[PDB]
């Protein structure tokens, strides 16, 4: 029994989904390119039946903290060496899998980028990164990365975060949670319901984690608006026998001087802690994280920095474009 949904592709279906990322790899100059983030629903519809049976109904489902897809062959040798940076990791041996990515998260919902992280990519790079070891973004390594709502601050945050390892040959953890229904006094729930917290945006929304450009000149006022004067909210939302939960363990606090709040949160924090679990995403793994339903976070590690460091490929997705029109900044798909 286990809090994810998992299916396994056949050697003969991998084979068909791969055959499929390669032939819109060979048609398309871009994954992020107006005509494929268009087109990557429809040509999905044309993956394995029985992949597609798994992904229409496992959404469905109420309880899965993530869609979890085995058994997508990777060569190394094709693939090359993890690269040292993310501004430079569109290489030619990771296009196939960015292809395939799409097109499996073209069947959960609509991609999406933001202006201010990795220059608006909507693929994107997980991937440690030298000197910034001990940081709170996803570059990091020996640092864990804390658990977290993906964008937690934003109300157009995805409603999946997808993953596909491309390598990770020391077997290095994600951590997920879900809301720790089991423990939740109704005095606790109830103020956790009420919009009395704080959650600013992450250290990836900041210029120094993009490039020299303007490729999201403008957005990031947005984002300093949203650290500066956050509005309060609440953490959890929808049915309390359900809630979703949108919390930040580095990046939430309480209204200010509102001690039962601060108490319903620290008690959250506790709760959460006290429940995280480990997923490993082997290479070729495929997660799709349910970002309402659950928090995530990546384990501690030593980088390896020898061209072999796990490495992955991210893609943020929302059932509705049209929730976030206001933020529609590089067009409907790079937000800010
Ligand atoms: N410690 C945290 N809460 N980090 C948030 C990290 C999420 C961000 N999208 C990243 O990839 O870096
Ligand atoms: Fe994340």
């Amino acid at each position: 029994v286990r809090p994810w949904s998992e299916f396994r592709l056949t050697p003969a279906e991998a084979a068909a989904a791969a055959a499929l990322a390669a032939r819109c790899a060979q048609r398309y100059d871009e994954t992020d390119g107006p005509e494929f983030l268009l087109d990557a629903p429809v040509i999905a519809h044309e993956l394995p039946r029985r992949l597609r049976t798994f992904m229409a109904r496992a959404r469905l489902d109420a309880w899965p903290h993530a869609l979890v897809v085995r058994g997508n062959p990777v060569d190394d040798a094709a693939l090359g060496s993890t690269p040292v940076h993310w501004r430079t990791a569109r290489t030619p041996g990771s296009r196939p899998l960015s292809f395939l990515l799409m097109l499996y998260a073209g069947l959960l919902g609509d991609v999406f980028g933001w202006a201010t992280q990795q220059d608006g990519r909507v693929v994107t790079d997980v991937l440690p990164i030298k000197g910034g070891e001990h940081t709170l973004v996803s570059s990091s390594s020996r640092q864990e990365l804390g658990w977290h709502t993906e964008d937690a601050f934003s109300p157009y945050r995805a409603d999946y975060v997808g993953l596909l390892s491309l390598r990770n040959p020391d077997g290095v953890a994600t951590t997920l949670a879900g809301v720790p229904l089991d423990d939740l006094d109704e005095r606790t729930l109830d103020v956790l319901f009420q919009e009395r917290f704080l959650i600013r945006p992450d250290d990836s929304h900041l210029q120094v984690n993009n490039s020299t450009a303007q490729q999201g000149r403008v957005e990031f006022e947005g984002i300093a608006q949203a650290a500066d004067r956050p509005e309060p909210v609440a953490i959890l939302t929808g049915h309390r026998a359900a809630p979703h939960l949108r919390v930040d363990g580095d990046f939430s606090a309480p209204a200010e001087g509102d001690e039962e709040a601060a108490a319903a949160l620290g008690t959250l924090r506790k709760l959460i802690d006290a429940s995280l679990y480990e997923l490993v995403l082997d290479q070729g793994d495929v997660a799709f994280i349910d970002n309402r339903r659950a928090v995530h976070g990546r384990r501690a590690f030593q980088p390896r920095y020898d061209g072999r460091d796990r490495w992955l490929k991210r893609i943020n997705i929302t059932r509705d474009l049209h929730r976030s029109r206001k933020a529609w900044a590089g067009d409907s798909r790079v937000l800010g």
